[PDB]
RNA sequence: AUUUCUACUGUUGUAGAUGAGGGAUCUCGCUCCUGGAAGAUGGUGAU
RNA sequence: AUCACCAUCUUCCAGGAGCGAGAUCCCUCCAAAA
RNA sequence: GGGGCUAUAGCUCAGCUGGGAGAGCGCCUGCUUUGCACGCAGGAGGUCUGCGGUUCGAUCCCGCAUAGCUCCACCA
């Protein structure tokens, strides 16, 4: 669909021949070398108009409600500071030249601190309940004597444990500490955090006020820095092309003036196997900066002239109309003076801009930008030495791996644009792909952790990197977001969604999240909607015409020996077994052998649904098992973190002990885990004898017992972290326990128990079961958690989640293209949008839940096609997602969202049938998911897509 | 073995993804500095 | 046996700064002619 | 534990409309038969679930806490 301008930051490597921290910066355009800071003068007035507060409206900045008694006290406390003509602000800003101001954020901090300080001295010195109630601690008063004493029970016990001086046996001292830090100090804090009603409220009133100030502080902070960033440009830059390779030439501004005066005299003869280059351009934004920039000071020379064309002065004079601006600017270029200082193709701009008429201000910007961007050429011989000698020009060479290899065709996308920029087919489109005129250079040191241990490498020696920015679709409308109001974004999305049409959409996907199968995919079409049950069943059955083709590895253990005597396994890297060129080269097999292997190892078939847990794109084929290793790194990092964050990381010795087991031994552990898996309220009501039967339910095989159904109704209601923990489970679980005593003895006290890891069958292809050695390695207590060292394992939970998404975006984008070039139309991505409360729960039951990342990486992908708008603040528009509405739909471009209510338990053909039916609809209709769907779990994604498509078309009807 | 990441990895490297820099608020884990309170123990002086 | 003082030293609380992990958020990336 | 409903005197409950705190049962007392007592009479009983806000005026509108049932969304 019609696109809009898009930017990206692509980089390469520079090789130095003549001469992280930003060692240098430069701009291609010769006129930006002496930039001046932007005119932010308008915004500063607005934010200054938002800092100031008037007391009386304070309590309207938060949802928290305070009674009148506290209401009067807090205002009274603040007023005591406003004497002597002070004025009130929402926060302290070290800018804007303000004086005699009182920071509301600071004052709220002070009263909270003093009260918490006073209440600590009171409780420790032994005063009584009725003595507290008469004091001025209006925040901590009114707590029940149930809480007041409960706090003091810990306090005396804590101070009573401060007699560790008397101990002269470290073996016994280390046992003392754990009984102090964990059981007492960490428990007293929670009591005050979640049970003091008035205290909790003020813990939220202060936070929101701290966040509101934070919002308008960073906004102002970025305004200050810009005035420092514009100073650092130093060099005009050139690109000298030679034998198909580019060189990078710098030149300081002490010489840039003379060099251009010399270079412009050289012959633009044509093509002679060597060229020098230099860019020229003007743009709409730069024109306003020239006419109305810094006008109030009166030093804007473009306002010393040109005044005749003015409407009165200032941009606002045009009353916001579009066409009046157009005519004024045309007159600016139509005036003689402007044509005497500017450098533009007068005859073409005269013929194409000044005399024309535009229907909107957008087209005027494009026409101006379109025509003023030029790429000159001077091709005189032996133009290298003069720059080095006369112009003291530093020189580099632009190089990268793809730019050095021999074979072509396969090349990385960020190298696909650079080589596509210089082509002649692009120069005839007025540079649809554009190289913007500011660049920068960095220099990274080698990693000392790599030099010491050492294999060709990058980190083993320093590197010069070039960071550039390139715009695609340069001749489409531009869209920017800086300083929009958080309520204008919701309006921007609403307008952008008018592009799509009821008839344009031809299909839709559907994605379902989970924990046994991290993501499942399906597809739906309007053709599946026949009227009768017989036709509906028959139409879906034609999988050959609708579905997609997928490979499946047959024997994950299959390996081979290669041309160097080394051994290679299929599961580590299939792409050495699918690409014909690779198999022949490496294993030295013949053409007949390669076809024999392919026919034997890789099954194939066509299906409607798929599993995104392990699918990847290899040499043009979808391999459902091509990504096993990258899932192992996710069930490892989750395990390596849980057994590191359940230790105690004091700087001082402690006796906490933690050990791994495949099963649980005593009734203390089994009862402690069953409490960890159940609802606290519902579990507590369970009888003390019934609790042990409930343990037999979880940890033994139900087949060899007689749990009565009435008892099942309880065991099925007390459970909230679902799973299967028996010894005969499909993916047996691995356990970890914590205690202080040396040996269990079936009597020892135990503090926690937690499931860590899941033993998936496929993982045995990579690592043997004896590789819990590598899971265990990442737990310790001697490591204080404020050091980065050999134990650098924590860092990679985020980075390891983007690996799985990197493999689920290729598949989703590969299928999207496939169908668009077969049905001839765009389509919708659909996924349940269950708000943010359901998302946090999801991450709670598994650190590796991929929901929020898998969304934020779909917006990044489909913007390039112009299908979704630019996204400023996602949570502003789509928090508290749909719920309890089987018709609504939320839409950001083509990425819709729907209610997941009842999806996974309905037959695609019927409305009454349920799942868990053994692939045949229990209502006795003809549906059979035997060889339509990858698995019975695929019905959810199919239903999610099915519902999504109908809701969207329904909305467009009216 | 890579502009960068992930899995591999040296007879031309292979397969997927890739907008970077700097900064703000909050939650959890930890360290150093300054101040306040409760308290063991040696010693000293009055009683 | 009461009260005062020096000293080793134990715990808890407040404020300042710094390191590791997670969540939300913001700006910059095209201007000048003597 | 991620969305919804009710809660009036000791018990059961009418009343919930912004201009209005009540009924039956239970209890105490007096009356009283020979005797249970059919019966007569009066009294005690309220933080309108607890807390808080809005309003000229609130059991009535608005926001939190506890007690009861509902959803394969997360899964032997
Ligand atoms: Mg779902
Ligand atoms: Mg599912």
């Amino acid at each position: 669909m019609e696109t809009y301008k898009v930017t990206k930051t692509i980089r390469f490597k520079l090789e130095a021949q003549n001469v992280g921290l930003p060692v240098a910066k430069a701009s291609f355009n010769y006129y930006t070398i002496n930039k001046k800071p932007v005119d932010f003068g308008n915004e500063k007035s607005e934010l200054e108009s938002r800092l100031k507060i008037s007391i009386d409206t304070i309590f309207k900045l938060t949802r928290e409600n305070f009674s009148k008694k506290i209401e009067e006290a807090i205002t009274a406390d603040i007023q005591k500071e406003l004497n002597n003509g002070k004025t009130l602000l929402l926060g302290d800003v070290p800018m804007l030249g303000i004086e005699n101001y009182v920071s509301l954020r600071q004052i709220l901090k002070n009263i909270k601190s003093n009260q918490k300080k006073a209440f600590s001295d009171l409780m420790q010195s032994g005063k009584n309940y009725n003595e507290l109630k008469a004091t001025n601690l209006y925040l901590l008063n009114t707590i029940e004597q149930r809480q007041f004493d409960n706090y003091k029970v810990k306090t005396n016990e804590l101070e009573k444990l401060a007699v560790k001086i008397n101990q002269a046996t470290n073996d016994n001292q280390k046992k003392e500490l754990i009984s102090n830090k964990q059981r007492v100090a960490k428990q007293r804090g929670i009591i005050m955090r979640d049970n003091f009603a008035t205290w909790k409220s003020f813990s939220n009133f202060y936070r929101t006020i701290s966040q509101e100030h934070g919002k308008i502080l960073a906004l102002l902070k970025g305004i200050e820095k810009e005035r420092t960033e514009s100073q650092l440009l130093k060099y005009w830059a050139l690109i000298l092309e030679n034998n198909g390779q580019h060189k990078l030439i710098l030149i300081p501004r002490e010489k840039a003036a003379s060099c251009k005066q010399w270079i412009a005299s050289l012959n633009p003869s044509g093509d002679k196997l060597t060229k020098l280059f230099w860019f020229e351009s003007l743009t709409y934004r730069s024109l306003q900066k020239l006419c109305f920039g810094f006008t109030e000071n009166g030093n804007n020379k473009f306002n010393k002239n040109i005044q005749n064309l003015l409407p009165i002065n200032g941009e606002f004079a045009f009353q916001g109309d579009e066409q009046k601006k157009i005519k004024f600017y045309q007159s600016v270029l139509e005036s003689k003076y402007a044509q005497s200082v500017l450098n533009i193709p007068i005859q073409q701009v005269q013929a194409d801009i000044i005399n024309q008429s535009f229907a909107s201000l957008d087209d005027f910007q494009i026409a101006l930008e379109k025509i003023c961007y030029r790429l000159f050429a001077v091709v005189e011989a032996n133009i290298e030495a003069e720059l080095l000698k006369n112009d003291k020009a530093q020189i580099f060479n632009i190089t990268s791996s793809d730019l050095r290899k021999e074979a072509k065709d396969k090349i990385k996308s960020h190298t696909q644009i650079w080589k596509a920029f210089w082509t002649s087919e692009n120069k005839q489109n007025n540079f649809e792909t554009r190289l913007n005129p500011e660049i920068t250079i960095t220099y990274r040191q080698p990693k000392q952790s790599k030099i010491d241990k050492y294999k060709n490498n990058r980190y083993l020696h320093a590197q010069y990197t070039l960071i550039t920015t390139i715009s695609e679709h340069s001749n489409s409308p531009t869209k920017i977001l800086s300083f929009m109001s958080d309520d204008e974004f919701k309006s921007s999305v609403d307008t952008f969604n008018k592009k799509f049409k009821k008839d344009e959409i031809k299909f839709a996907f559907g994605i379902d999240n989970g924990e046994v199968e991290l993501s499942t995919l399906g597809v739906y079409f309007p053709a599946f909607d026949k009227t009768t049950y017989k036709e509906k069943v028959a139409e879906l059955e034609k999988v050959n015409d609708y579905g997609f083709e997928v490979l499946t590895i047959r024997n994950l253990n299959y390996k081979e020996t290669d041309y160097n005597g080394k051994e290679r396994k299929i599961i580590q890297n299939p792409s050495y077994f699918l690409k014909k060129e690779n198999y022949l080269r490496t294993f030295n097999k013949s053409e007949t052998a390669y076809q024999k292997m392919f026919t034997e190892q890789f099954e194939k078939k066509k299906l409607l649904t798929l599993d995104l847990t392990t699918a990847k794109v290899i040499c043009g084929h979808i391999v459902t098992n091509g990504d096993v290793p990258a899932l192992f790194n996710l069930w490892l990092k989750h395990a390596q973190r849980n057994i590191f964050e359940m230790n105690d990381h004091i700087q001082k010795e402690t006796a906490k002990k933690i050990v791994l087991k495949n099963q649980l031994d005593t009734d203390n552990e089994k009862l402690k885990f069953a409490e960890y898996i159940s609802k606290e309220k519902e579990f507590g009501k369970l009888n003390d004898d019934e609790k042990m039967k409930y343990t037999k339910w979880i940890f033994e095989d139900r087949d060899q017992n007689n749990f009565t159904e009435v008892e099942n109704k309880k065991f099925k209601r007390c459970q909230k972290i679902y799973g299967n923990y028996s010894t005969k489970a499909k993916a047996p679980v691995l356990f970890a326990s914590c205690f202080i005593d040396e040996e269990l003895q079936s009597v020892t006290d135990i503090f926690d128990v937690r499931h860590i890891f899941k033993k998936r069958e496929d993982f045995y292809a990579l690592k043997t079961e004896e590789e819990i050695k590598q899971l265990i390695d990442s737990y310790n207590t001697n490591r204080a958690s404020h050091d980065i060292s050999n134990e650098e394992l924590d860092l990679k939970i985020l980075n390891t989640k983007k690996a799985l998404v990197a493999n689920a975006v290729g598949v989703i984008d590969f299928l999207y293209k496939h169908y668009e070039r077969r049905l001839g139309g765009e389509g919708l991505i659909i996924k349940e949008g269950f708000g943010t409360g359901k998302v946090e729960d999801g991450i709670e039951k598994f650190s590796g839940n991929i929901y929020r990342i898998l969304e934020r990486k779909l917006y990044q992908k489909f913007q390039n096609y112009g299908l979704v708008p630019p996204i400023k603040s996602l949570m502003a528009v789509r928090a508290n997602g749909i719920e309890n509405n089987k018709n609504a739909i939320l839409q950001l471009g083509n990425v819709g969202f729907i209610d997941p209510a009842g999806t996974s338990q309905e037959c695609p053909v019927c409305i009454e049938g349920r799942l868990e039916h053994t692939t045949t609809c229990p209502n006795k209709c003809g549906f059979n998911s035997e060889r339509i769907m990858h698995s019975n779990d695929g019905i959810a994604s199919f239903n999610i897509a099915k519902r999504g498509f109908n809701n969207f078309v329904k909305s467009k009807t009216d």
